[PDB]
């Protein structure tokens, strides 16, 4: 019962600054553009410990699945190889990038009715809205 609130089919609705942060992650020119044209759906699933996040767009389809806490390592959808911690802190989920010694952290909320991602490197922050499809 971890993560009830969390799983469900989720749609992007709105986004703000994502261009910015891709930027500030490294990411590419063209990649930025094809993946800020993106409508992502976002699968959240629990079977027992595991958790699944499914992210699926016209740009590229990824699937992770982890146990809380416990690290994995992970190719992301611009084709960094990380090293991901995924934690729940205080009804947060918390997913922190470990790559060439850089960090990110992408962090899932819910507030009201949305699932609220706010993705920060650096000082830059995203904030990517989703709700339920
Ligand atoms: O689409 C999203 O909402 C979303 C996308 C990403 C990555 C996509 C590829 C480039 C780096 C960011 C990370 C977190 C997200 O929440």
């Amino acid at each position: 019962h971890m993560c009830d609130a969390f799983v469900g089919t989720w749609k992007l609705v709105s986004s703000e600054n994502f261009d910015d942060y891709m930027k500030e992650v490294g990411v590419g020119f063209a990649t930025r553009k094809v993946a800020g044209m993106a409508k992502p759906n976002m699968i959240i699933s629990v079977n027992g410990d595991v958790i699944t996040i499914k992210s699926e767009s016209t740009f590229k389809n990824t699937e992770i699945s982890f146990i809380l806490g416990q690290e994995f390592d992970e190719v992301t959808a611009d084709d960094r190889k990380v090293k991901s911690t995924i934690t729940l802190d205080g009804g947060v989920l918390v997913h922190v990038q470990k790559w060439d010694g850089k960090s990110t952290t992408i962090k899932r909320k819910r507030e009201d009715d949305k699932l609220v991602v706010e993705c920060v490197m650096k000082g830059v922050t995203s904030t990517r809205v989703y709700e339920r499809a």
